[PDB]
């Protein structure tokens, strides 16, 4: 750290010094990974394009990117045909799936899977989600701490996603260890054979209810052989991993993000209590204020692109920043407090464009029967610690956090 001075004052009365100085991309510190809509607003008030870099971690690496900061430039660019999440500008399902595609080739897989996902057909799945969640309040603790995140928020979505692929009865609770071993980097060998198995265990179930079809969306989804075309056998266990680890982290968080604002805004947290018919306008209002994907995954420029008077030049990457646009003053009065009674459909939290989020109406559904359920129950709720002591997980595009310690009370 002992430069030379005479070349530290060369550099310095160079007047060169700025303009080097401001072409360094900002490394988002721990500090952006718990306060970051502090960052994006201290960002957006100079532009809508800046040069980030994430620290080591994408791998091991500080990859400069472009953070996209306004309502309405994250929401054009996430419909731009030139912003790509097929970073291209022997392969494996887990990188053939359809969040990757361009619309050339997504509009395909897209359309096949979409007459399976109706927000009515989803609804089919609501008792068997009733009561696989009221299941597990029962199981709850029994003292004051309780880590609401690993109780109930964690174990919902693989009982749901368990639901959702049309798991045997009998082959339940395999899939579910393949499952937490995947979601959690218990060992490096563990979460590798849980992967396999769940990978070959799967297209066996794509041949299973290939002759065999069932009530479960997975089946309608090998019955959907649509426009006389048909997803393939690769392409069943890709759709379906896809909804796996694109459906449980967001729905954990969907769950403690909501559940952790009310226990501050319990005002509101009793006002969704007196009143069930807010609840759909609360999920929505819940995703808005606290997204928790902070960014869309990474886009990369088709051709040069200008975006808030900001070249962006070919084969550079974009973050666009979700959290940033839903919580602009531009288009949500006052963005950073939680009104339950907002009008909804302006948010962008489930993204835009032709990579809308599939699951949405599951997710929808989800949360106000988990909210509800924990609603109708356990009313006397209280967070267990001050929010300035929690913490909030390093990740680069989830928003989530470490634990949700609270006391039933
Ligand atoms: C619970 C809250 C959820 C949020 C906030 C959320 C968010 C998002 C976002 C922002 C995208 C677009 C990303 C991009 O375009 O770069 C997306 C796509 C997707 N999501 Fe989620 N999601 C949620 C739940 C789910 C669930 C429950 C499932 C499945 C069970 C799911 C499956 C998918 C799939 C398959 C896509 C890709 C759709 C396509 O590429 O056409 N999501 N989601």
């Amino acid at each position: 750290y002992d430069i030379p001075t005479t070349e530290n004052l060369y550099f310095q009365g160079s007047e060169f010094v700025p303009m080097l100085q401001d072409s360094v991309p900002l490394e988002l510190d721990d500090a952006f990974m718990q306060d970051p809509h502090s960052v994006y607003a201290r960002l957006n008030a100079e532009g809508s394009a800046h040069r980030v870099m994430m620290p080591p971690g994408p791998v091991c690496g500080g990859l400069p990117v472009w953070l996209i900061t306004g309502y309405e430039e994250v929401r054009s660019a996430l419909a731009d045909p030139r912003l790509s999440t097929d970073l291209n500008r022997f392969s494996s399902a887990l990188a053939t799936h359809m969040l990757h595609s361009d619309p050339p080739d997504h509009t395909r897989l897209r359309k096949l899977v979409n007459k399976a996902f109706t927000s009515r057909a989803i609804e089919k799945l609501r008792p068997e989600i009733e009561q696989i969640t009221g299941e597990l309040l029962a199981a709850l603790p029994d003292e004051d701490p309780v880590d609401l995140l690993d109780a109930f928020a964690f174990p919902l979505p693989i009982r749901v996603i368990c639901l959702l692929l049309g798991v045997p009865l009998e082959e339940q609770e395999n899939f579910k260890s393949w499952s937490k071993a995947l979601v959690s980097g218990d060992s490096p060998a563990a979460t590798a054979a849980a992967s396999t198995a769940m990978i070959e265990y799967l297209g066996d179930l794509i041949e299973r209810k290939r002759r065999t079809p069932t009530d479960d969306v997975l089946a309608a989804l090998v019955s959907a052989r649509d426009v006389d075309d048909r997803l393939t056998e690769t392409e069943l266990v890709s759709m379906a991993f896809l909804l796996f680890i694109g459906g449980h982290e967001t729905t954990v968080n969907t769950l403690g993000n909501g559940t952790l604002h009310l226990m501050r805004n319990l005002d509101q947290w009793e006002a969704l209590r007196q009143d069930r018919s807010l609840l759909p306008g609360a999920v929505e209002e819940f995703l808005r204020l606290e997204s928790p994907l902070k960014h869309a995954t990474f886009r990369c420029a088709t051709e040069d692109l200008r975006i808030g008077d900001t070249a962006i030049p070919a084969g550079d990457f974009v973050l666009l920043a979700l959290a940033s646009a839903n919580r602009d003053p531009e288009r949500f009065g006052d963005p950073h407090t939680l009104d339950v009674r907002r009008p909804t459909g302006g948010h962008v939290a489930f993204g835009h464009g032709i990579h809308y989020c599939l699951g949405a109406p599951l997710a929808r559904m989800e949360a106000q029967v988990a909210f509800g359920v924990l609603l109708d129950t356990f009313p006397a709720m209280r967070l267990a610690v001050d929010p300035e002591d929690m913490r909030w997980r390093t990740s680069t595009l989830i928003r989530g956090l470490h634990s949700l310690p609270v006391r039933l009370n």
